[PDB]
């Protein structure tokens, strides 16, 4: 079976309880995770140890909090106490865990399922070939010995409009924001990097990225996490918003792909 779970955010106990509910069995089943494995919840260390141990039985994409953790580890960014990352950062296997994390994808594609997953979704300004090329480019910098330089460059809100002519810092920053920070778009597809509200509460003319027809979403289903104020609802057919805010006192959501059946684990906090 194929299971897709939204943002875990250190909620190890809820993750394991949900996997036990569906009797997740590596070797018979595969788990897809939308990223943001870490921060806010108490168990980021246990989450990373477990997910790394799954190997080929898990298909992860990196989220914005996973990248922030890497930046803290590399000394690029300051540790925020509310993220509760210190047990992971101080663990004796922190190097092993975080060198594994930075080699994971930003984009997962399964052609037989016609299924795409990224942390924030797929901007409507991208076709599939462009999304693949951009994912490959940023995965290459994150997996290289020089990844702290890119982590430092990644911060920023501009440019917010895609062009194949984009180069350099702006190109990488756009790619990172599209895959890991996107929520709202302007009508032409341009990213808005400020509004984090639910679609009903957003100022006009902002609309969800998935409300703008794009070439990937016309051919593939898209699963994503990230947008907790969406509460996993309000999406079109073929769009699966899996982040139901477990670390915020909401729920952890698991979707089984074969029958589109949902399973929910209440937050323990
Ligand atoms: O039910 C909710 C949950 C959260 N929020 C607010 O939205 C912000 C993002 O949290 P969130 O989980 O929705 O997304 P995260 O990726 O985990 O964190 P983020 O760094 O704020 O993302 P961006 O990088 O800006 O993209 C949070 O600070 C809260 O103030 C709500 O209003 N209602
Ligand atoms: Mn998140
Ligand atoms: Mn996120």
């Amino acid at each position: 079976a194929t299971y897709l779970i939204g943002d875990v955010h250190g909620c190890y106990d809820e993750l394991i309880a949900l996997l036990h509910k569906v009797e997740f069995t590596p070797g018979k089943d595969t788990l897809w995770l939308t990223g943001d494995l870490v921060a806010r919840g108490p168990g980021s260390l246990d989450v990373l140890r477990y997910v790394k141990s799954l190997g080929d039985s898990v298909r992860l994409v990196l989220g914005n909090h996973d990248l922030h953790l890497l930046a803290v580890f590399a000394g690029i960014s300051r540790n925020k106490p509310k993220d509760r990352l210190t047990p992971l950062l101080e663990a004796p296997d922190a190097d092993e865990l975080l060198n594994w994390l930075r080699r994971q994808p930003l984009l997962q594609i399964d052609e037989e399922k016609k299924l795409v997953m990224a942390h924030a979704g797929i901007t409507p300004q991208w076709d599939l070939q462009t999304a693949k090329e951009c994912a490959r480019d940023v995965e290459a910098v994150l997996s290289s010995d020089s990844y702290p330089f890119f982590l430092d460059a990644m911060y920023g809100d501009m440019p917010n409009n895609w062009s194949p002519e984009l180069r350099g810092l702006g190109r990488l920053r756009f790619i990172t924001n599209a895959f890991t920070r996107m929520r709202f778009c302007f009508p032409n597809g341009q990213l808005d990097m400020y509004s984090k509200e639910s679609p009903e509460e957003a100022p006009a003319p902002l609309k969800p990225w998935f409300a703008i027809p794009g070439p990937v979403a016309e051919e593939y289903s898209i699963a994503f996490g990230h947008w907790a104020s969406l509460e996993g609802k309000g999406t079109p057919e073929g769009i699966y918003a899996l982040d139901t805010g477990c670390c915020w006192g909401g729920t952890l959501t698991c979707l089984r792909w074969e029958d589109k059946q949902y399973f929910v684990q209440p937050s323990n906090r």
